[PDB]
């Protein structure tokens, strides 16, 4: 129809991998306001940001410990 890469979410932008599962937590930092859950090597739930560096780099996003 008129499908297009429009970035609604502004800060959340990684497009690999697969898309999300609504409301889980990311096996990394616990956070839970987050709209694209990825996988990580396990198939474990990752927030945006775990997930999207993960793809990039192959690890997880040093970031917080584990609940910020
Ligand atoms: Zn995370």
């Amino acid at each position: 129809m008129a499908h297009h890469h429009h970035h609604h979410s502004s800060g959340l932008e990684v497009l690999f991998q697969g898309p999300r599962r609504a409301g889980t937590c990311c096996a990394n930092c616990q956070t839970t306001t987050t709209t694209l859950w990825r996988r990580n090597a396990n198939g474990d739930p990752v927030c945006n940001a775990c997930g999207l560096y993960y793809k990039l780099h192959n690890v997880n996003r040093p970031l917080t410990m584990k609940k910020e």
